[PDB]
RNA sequence: GAGAAUGUCGGGGAGCCGAGGUUGUGAAUUGCUUUCAAAAAUUUUGAAAAGCAAUUCACAAUAAGGAUUAUUCCGUUGUGAAAACAUUCAAGGCGGGGCAACUCGCCUU
């Protein structure tokens, strides 16, 4: 609500109907609930789904569960701690999560490791690529 | 070297508006010059018009031009022969926000 209506008449209005729907007296909600700061314009590196899909591993304790991990990053953890052979999981895979033996053990991991084990690369490692004729060059030129 | 996170200093792009200035129209006042045009002693005064103006106000335009009736625009950018582009660009659904137009998120191809 705070973020997305940015005008002030539609700012009260909607003030005003949150504290209709939602039992709470109108009375100092909407006092206390008008002077906010605009939210300072920032964006994050990465989008609210990959986010999403991430925290979920690097939880611990009662804040994580197992049925939170979707079915994808789920698969690869059962593939991990069985130690089974996929062409979508590396060597060096294997060797960074010789600690991941049980379930369990996929709590609170950081970044590298859930950023992987979610969608399978050691962070970014650019495509090097090769140009062979004019031809590339002429449609990078091309698409610029 | 890469990724992410937190601060500092810059640059670029787009957008919503404001005040002048200028050119022209009209008007109020006051001038310079010329001609008509009378009076008076080549010269001085008086009526009219034109040219150029000055102070103030209202208005028209503000790149020549071309759309359109959406409370929308394109016209000083780059590429290059196609006088063709780029700078808006799919479909749904599940939602938040208002008097609603409209605005802002989540999910699947």
């Amino acid at each position: 609500i705070i973020y997305s209506v940015n005008d002030k008449v539609e700012y009260e209005k909607a003030l005003k109907s949150f504290a209709r729907k939602h039992h709470l007296d109108e009375s100092s909600f909407f006092e206390a609930f008008r002077k906010f700061p605009p939210f300072k314009s920032e964006y994050g590196s990465f989008s609210e789904k990959a986010i999403k899909k991430l925290l979920p591993l690097m939880r611990l304790g009662k804040y994580w569960n197992y049925a939170e991990i979707d079915k994808y990053s789920r698969e690869r953890i059962q593939k991990i701690i069985t130690g089974e052979y996929d062409e979508n999981i590396k060597d060096k895979v294997r060797e960074k999560s010789v600690h991941l033996t049980i379930e369990n053990d996929f709590q609170g991991l950081q970044l590298w490791l859930a950023q992987y084990i979610v969608y399978g690369r050691h962070s970014e490692a650019s495509m090097i690529g090769k140009w062979n004729s004019a031809n590339d060059l002429e449609v990078f030129l091309k698409d610029f």
